[PDB]
């Protein structure tokens, strides 16, 4: 393998140059369904990797494990081997009383509350989304007719984050997760495009369907980004 | 005054709710006359305020002076006054080699090297610009056929040591700031400024809505010096880029 | 299930108070196969759970997956379904040449370059492992002729930037990390890993024991490449001795 | 010009070497007005300068604007030119019981709130007044029989301070405002020498005058460091 | 002198290896009075010092002073002169209702809420202790039936400890001083051998000859050390 | 005793309000001789207590023993017992070329290289010397001839890395200390020592006036070293400086 632990080799991506990378193996498939020439390429540990096709042109599809730091082995190993845009989908709950289950939600920059972000840039440094990437995700989602907000997500460690929610609930924070700081990071301050959407799935409060819409939403957005 | 500083009252704005926000208090009636009926409202400190029309709808045009403090108390005093709306316009250098004179830069979110933004939120919050102010800035630069850049830039509460400049008096730059640039640079910062960790920052997490658009008059990188109208030409363009802009949001 | 990722219950237990904790799913029935009566309890994600039965005790073995944040929900889960000895098995590089491929090492406390510790304790908490655990483990290391090195680990949120890797796209590292191997490397630092910050740090904070063990499996100081078994019989030491200190911690 | 923002040439500071540093041009132009041959020299956004005389000497007076940014580059660009001593004069309220509307106050040292500070030294090091001007600021407030209060001023960037006050006043704090800490620490990282006496205009509790005689200080003060 | 403060020379120590460093001159001499040929050799500020032998080896027992700065001083002087391992004995109160007085602590590591501890290593660097010699003190202790308890101690620079100790007693913390932080710091990042032991002298709550034993575990550690 | 480390009662002082605190107890009876009625009142560990009149009024001499803790501990039971104001007199060594051995130091202000402080103030608080003491100070060192530096001190919790010496065992210096000598220097930082950081913090947010002078013997910059009388004639001015400042003060 030409990467210490994705095992994939150059030869695999087929010419690619876009990767769609939600958490897990479940989804990657999923995902890789929805495009041309889906094919299995490897499963090693947290990264279980497809190849596929959009408009002729390959793609890759593949999982990050949970957290900044397995994120940030996935994110490396894939630019090594060609990749220099990056599509991240997400389910998450939401914390704004006008944001309901269902809606779509496209983080155009997050809250730096990870530890892998500053393995990649001092906390000044802000954990923004790629202009195209954003733009084609907000595209995508109003091709499907889906709701959708555009704005901030808070991106920590913890499964049960803090260490305070009212304090990003008042400061317009739409969303909760655990990838977005460090793989908008570690994008932002390397020369790659990275973009994020998530599909609304609980909150307090706000009338397989959701993630199957945003996982529409990141495929047509990848095709927008070739 | 409704406001300590700005002396305007809310009835001064006639409805307005957006606000073209430039630093230099001469630049606005400049970018005033480009609307209808350009109006100056008032003018103290470095704080100049007019008030014009754009398709019918009430626009203000009101400068920041420098720096974040002098911005903050701009734009929170404008949100007192109605305003939803900041579209920041500036002229700026460039610290990519590639980026010309001429072109135009739209910030995406900045690097806050400032200390004004963390009133208003910590640090790990990104000081960063609306989507729909972006994309309309983005469009309307495109629409006069400008060469745009879309991106990262710097904020820094310093125009020299934060910029690491060492033309200066004692010729040195603190510990912090010693290979600075260079880091920016290879992540891919476009340029520096002042304000617009402030301004974005303080937008972003207050229910506001903020974009920045600026033109490169200089870039440090480049062996040639900037045309004689090291300005003009750009700073026309610049301006007519962010009212355009203003067209889509209003 | 009782707990909200590995999809066990605490019957599924026994009554385990124990577990035997590697990175890897792979290598869970190896090490459960060591003991008595392995049995597979659950597989979900990167947590595969196997039960076994050691001098007449259960035990569990279940991996953690890779970094801090995947660590602390293993570990909190295993926690809540009764374990209170936790027992980590890695293999690892070195970053001393005097530590060669084969030497064993035992981990008496860990750098904390992460993030997920910090939701556990302040950075002024020492991520420091069990005295308990630690001698159990040192013990068993010699009871099988292990060349054994005890001390300080350094634990980082990347495998890349924060092990200071410049092999990369980028072929940059933030200037936090530059020249931090070098750093570590007189502080007497053995080696870089990813979850141990977060695993000493939750559980010398919660009332838990935690140790760690690895096997050099490779040593980027050193210019001989690691012999064909790179890995395999290194492996093997390091499980048989994680096994052996654990049948001294029922 | 010489400077990048003043708009000033070495020429026209005939060889000054201290200047007087106010907030804003109405102040500045007061300023000079005491002294002799005053001189508008020019005026650029916030930076409105005078030249001026004090026993045959050039002293220039220049506003500094808003806050510690603005003032760091009217600083910088004056000690281009060849200033090597810095008097800022200001008005504000006081935080002590003790200290009455119409009395003085001299800087010893500032508590360091401020971000552009930390452009010119690390947060350890003390934003300390140099002891030539603090020593001329309190003589020439006592030769005008002035009410002098001298010690810790709180020095932030926001208007409306802290992101405490009691905190503050707790420590000894006798006022705030937002540009001191910025001019006394990149004075003194810098080897130039810096002095602050601010009036007091405002106070709970405690029997353009203020401005008059604080301003009258300013200048007696410059006399003596000539 | 070979050395800047403690009035000793290489050739004082007749090639010892090992000190013990406890605070104060008082405790230096009960410490040289258990072990073989004691005498005194120096005594200058803070720092008092002993040559003494066990099993025919030479051992240095040095007062420390108090805090981590006169500790950093002692520390890095003796290793100048060729000792290589260092065991701090104190007495201390604790903070965790099971341990009683006369109780014996061994120190794991500690929380570095010091100063000095940052002139060696950055804040997320363990203050840790020696494996050897924490061992050598647990079986030392064994040796003489003392009751013990092994873990974290929290190190700070305040007689009067923060600037929250409910949330160190909830971290399991055992007990508060002020030298470890930096003695265990100093030591495990400079390839130096340290341990430390405590004698329980107070608590809430917890059924001369507290300091005493731990006086003769300490010297029963340092046998098992050379 | 009225405290726990002075071993001193409010009745020793007979009312004293000042206090000359020497580092080192060695120093303290020479400083009380210079005065009327030298008395030795105790003695504690580092903690020498002299009392003595000048002009009529009662005096303590103290030391402080090594670093800020020590320090703190002398300085807040001082207070307690009824301390208004500290004038700490040391000798030290320069870090600026020009500044020679028999030149005498005093500061108005210290970098907070140390960690007792903030237990006082927050790191944003200066370390400011009081008005009235520190011209009481230059004025006396004016009245001898003294040849004079008014400026800034480096207060370290360390002699050897915070004062980036690599004269030592490690032969290492820290991230955080490496280069920080020269920057100092750049700044115009006069010398470092090792208590002023606390003295001075402490006694400026607690409402006590403190001062800080130092006899200069020797320079670390300079290839000359200081002539066999190393100390001795510096040491004696610095202590005449000390009590005629104290003299004004009382």
């Amino acid at each position: 393998s030409d990467v210490f632990h994705l095992g994939l080799t150059k030869n695999d991506l087929q010419g690619a140059q876009l990767a769609i990378v939600p958490g897990d193996p479940e989804r990657v498939e999923k995902i890789a369904a929805l495009m041309d020439k889906p094919v299995k390429l490897a499963s090693h540990r947290e990264f279980t990797s497809w190849r596929a096709e959009l408009d002729g042109k390959a793609v890759i599809v593949c999982s990050t494990g949970i957290g900044g730091p397995s994120t940030s082995i996935a994110v490396e190993e894939l630019a090594q081997l060609g990749i220099r845009t990056f599509l991240r989908i997400g389910t998450t709950g939401a914390i704004q009383p006008h944001i309901n289950v269902g809606d779509v939600l496209v983080t155009t920059a997050s809250v730096r509350l990870d530890g892998a972000s500053l393995h990649f840039a001092p906390m000044e440094f802000p954990a923004v989304a790629d202009f195209a990437c954003t733009t084609a995700l907000v595209e995508a989602a109003k091709s499907i007719g889906a709701t959708t907000h555009v704005g901030v997500t808070a991106s920590s460690d913890t499964f049960y984050p803090g260490q305070s929610m009212e304090e990003w609930q008042a400061m317009g924070v739409m969303n909760y997760e655990m990838e977005s700081a460090t793989l908008l990071t570690m994008c932002a301050s390397q020369g790659l495009r990275a973009g994020m959407v998530a599909g609304v799935i609980v909150n307090r409060t706000q009338e397989k369907q959701t993630e199957s819409h945003a996982v529409k939403i990141v495929v047509e957005a990848a095709r927008r980004l070739l």
